């Protein structure tokens, strides 16, 4: 998908982030 892996970067929301794929959630740092 068009979309990033959860343990990759995951950046902070600004306009035309990368975010990570669907069914993860940014907590640790990253994804997952």
């Amino acid at each position: 998908r068009d979309c990033q892996e959860k343990w990759e970067y995951c950046i902070v929301p600004i306009l035309g982030f990368v975010y990570c794929c669907p069914g993860l959630i940014c907590g640790p740092f990253v994804c997952v």
